[PDB]
């Protein structure tokens, strides 16, 4: 559970991301295509990307990028309160998508590295710590489903 003060530095941080959604979508898959290229082969729209270069010109991965980051605002929006967003999402990615747990996991890493190198005014290791518990419990949810929903995960 997090708590207020620790809701706000998500959400400070948050709204600078919101300045520029398909920027900072593009920069989050981008990294973890580069960091965990087994995770492209997930998405059929946009798998036969070979460089970053391809990948920045993609207007397919950049819409991706705006679909992903305004999801998890609006979960993050919520500070917790998450279950009615989380039901579809969960069912997507586990009956559709099949996305491991371990993917969820690199997509955080991937969140934290853009948000490190983007906005240090306002990710500090006290803003990190507090984005990383929202991303651990947004996953801990997610994990949580996918067992309701019969997916290992
Ligand atoms: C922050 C974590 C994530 C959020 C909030 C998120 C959200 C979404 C949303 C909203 C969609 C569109 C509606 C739907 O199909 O549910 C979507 C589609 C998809 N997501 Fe995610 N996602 C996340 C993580 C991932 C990860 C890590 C992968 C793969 C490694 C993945 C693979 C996909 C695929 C394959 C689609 C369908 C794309 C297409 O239409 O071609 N997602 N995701
Ligand atoms: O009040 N911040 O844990
Ligand atoms: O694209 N990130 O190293
Ligand atoms: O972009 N992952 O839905
Ligand atoms: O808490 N949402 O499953
Ligand atoms: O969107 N991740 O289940
Ligand atoms: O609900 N899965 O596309
Ligand atoms: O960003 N949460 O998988
Ligand atoms: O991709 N995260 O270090
Ligand atoms: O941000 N999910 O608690
Ligand atoms: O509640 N544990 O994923």
């Amino acid at each position: 559970v997090l708590s207020e003060g620790e809701w706000q530095l998500v959400l400070h941080v948050w709204a600078k991301v919101e300045a520029d959604v398909a920027g900072h979508g593009q920069d989050i898959l981008i990294r973890l295509f580069k960091s965990h290229p087994e995770t492209l082969e997930k998405f059929d729209r946009f798998k036969h990307l070979k460089t970053e270069a391809e990948m920045k010109a993609s207007e397919d991965l950049k819409k991706q990028g705006v679909t992903v980051l305004t999801a998890l605002g609006a979960i993050l929006k919520k500070k917790g309160h998450h279950e009615a967003e989380l039901k579809p999402l969960a069912q997507s990615h586990a009956t559709k998508h099949k996305i491991p747990i371990k993917y969820l996991e690199f997509i955080s890493e991937a969140i934290i590295h853009v948000l490190h190198s983007r906005h240090p005014g306002n990710f500090g290791a006290d803003a990190q710590g507090a984005m990383n518990k929202a991303l651990e419990l947004f996953r801990k949810d997610i994990a949580a489903k996918y067992k309701e929903l019969g997916y290992q995960g």
